[PDB]
């Protein structure tokens, strides 16, 4: 079902997506432990993920959410890192991708900071790092993230230092209160509320 289309780096669509990736890198409180030490990425490839059944699953669910929230899907584009991106792009999101120990419950987590999603590319807390070098800060191996269309609907606002949504909500917003430089994180509880739109292949870059 899924087919992947290479975007040219001269295409505006590519550039828009790259810019969203580069401009939402921040520093992490773990000093780079989970995700590596870097200020920027080497973007190697960006692919559009095209799957009819998964798209229609998304848009059908989105209409439902919209109708339950003053005609407002509250659709965002957000990052998702995972060692199972190959399974997500082919079969879509489901409970297997839920973060069971998540601070805002057992749901599927997304980030506004590309660097936050980068922390989960090799598993929770970076796992054991890249398969080839067992290095969480590997500058050599290729990483992949997803840049997804996520339907948030009415989103429970949780300030902060597969389950169900809170009643009358379609998602949760984890908004950092302490780190003012940290962007929001969002959780959904149905896989049908995200479409994995772009697969981004990259390396983290070692700082000068
Ligand atoms: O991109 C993410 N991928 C994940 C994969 C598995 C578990 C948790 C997360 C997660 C948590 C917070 C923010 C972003 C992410
Ligand atoms: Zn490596």
């Amino acid at each position: 079902g899924t087919i992947l289309i290479d975007l040219s780096p001269d295409d505006k669509e590519f550039q828009s997506v790259e810019e969203e990736m580069q401009s939402t890198v921040r520093e992490h409180r773990d000093g780079g432990h989970a995700g590596g030490i870097f200020n920027r990425y080497n973007i190697l490839k960006i692919q559009k993920v095209c799957n009819k059944k998964l798209w229609e699953r998304y848009t059908h669910r989105r209409k439902e959410v919209s109708e339950e929230n003053h005609n407002h899907a509250n659709e965002r584009m957000l990052f998702h890192g995972s060692p199972f991106v190959n399974a997500i792009i082919h079969k879509g999101f489901d409970e297997r991708h839920a973060y069971i120990g998540g601070m805002f419950g057992a749901g599927i987590y997304f980030a506004e900071n590309s660097s936050k999603s980068n922390q989960y590319v090799y598993g929770i807390g970076g796992g054991t790092g890249c398969p080839v070098h067992k290095d969480r800060s590997c500058y050599i191996c290729h990483r992949q993230l997803l840049f997804c269309r996520v339907t948030l609907g009415k989103s429970f606002l949780q300030f902060s230092a597969m389950a169900h949504s809170p009643p009358g909500h379609h998602s949760v917003t984890g908004r950092p209160s302490v780190n003012g430089l940290a962007l929001a994180e969002y959780v959904i509880y149905r896989g049908e509320q995200a479409y994995p739109e772009y697969l981004i292949t990259y390396q983290i870059m070692r700082p000068e």
